[PDB]
């Protein structure tokens, strides 16, 4: 079920997949939950996401090494918010290698991020460039178009049913998309339907605020995004 684990909760989500949440207050909406992945691929550990700040990132790295107990390859960050890149510096300390998106490298600093070290570039048609996913294993980075934010990405992971949306997919009773100061309304609800399609056997969609969802968050996202 949910293990927690200091202040963070844990969930396995398939044989080599777990997912991490840690908490943020966020003075007007409450104690706001983010979620990311961990996979293990053999005789390492790839990351999804951080968590909101350091200190809770070096604990995901803690919970790794109690429960896997394998090395850390790298870390993939899905967007330049607090949610997703707050730990950064906990993965560097940690020699953690990481990747981004290469415009979320570019708008890091002045969205108050670290920038990964890495940046990944993406063809036309939104698959990652994939000279600059060395090594990802399992992991299939799809850039769907902006939406949630102009760089946001999404990760498949291959030999599992699971697609994760990141901040860019809500639930199936989501009432809104939440704060749009940074969306692009007029390509948000296009960039939902593209991350359905790059994924389409995916059965098990995870994202970043709430659990996850069938496949009917993509379609009620998608619904969602179409009447703005
Ligand atoms: C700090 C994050 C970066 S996505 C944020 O802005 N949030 C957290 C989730 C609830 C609100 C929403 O957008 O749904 C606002
Ligand atoms: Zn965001
Ligand atoms: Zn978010």
């Amino acid at each position: 079920g949910d293990q927690r684990f200091g202040d963070l909760v844990f969930r396995q989500l398939a044989p080599n997949v777990w997912q991490h949440t840690s908490y943020l207050d966020m003075p007007g909406f409450g104690a706001v939950a983010s979620n990311g992945l961990i996979v293990r691929d053999g005789g390492r550990v790839l990351v999804v996401d951080t968590a909101w700040t350091d200190d809770q990132t070096a604990q995901i790295l803690n919970w790794i090494k109690q429960e896997i107990n394998l090395p850390v390859a790298l870390a993939v960050v899905t967007h330049a918010h607090q949610d997703k890149m707050g730990g950064m510096d906990a993965l560097h300390a940690a020699g953690i290698a990481t990747y981004a998106n290469a415009l979320s490298n570019q708008l890091a600093p002045q969205e108050g991020m670290v920038a990964a070290q890495h940046s990944l570039t993406f063809a036309a048609n939104g698959w990652v460039e994939p000279a600059t996913a060395p090594n990802f294993g399992p992991l299939k980075v799809f850039y769907p178009g902006p939406g949630h934010t102009s760089d946001n990405i999404t990760v498949g992971i291959d030999g599992t049913d699971i697609a994760f949306g990141g901040c860019l997919i809500k639930d199936s009773k989501a009432k809104s998309l939440g704060n749009l100061g940074d969306a692009d309304t007029e390509h948000y609800a296009a960039s939902a339907r593209a991350f359905g399609a790059a994924f389409p056997k995916a059965s098990m969609i995870v994202m970043s605020h709430s659990a996850p969802d069938s496949r009917a968050a993509i379609t009620h996202t998608a619904r969602m995004a179409d009447k703005l």
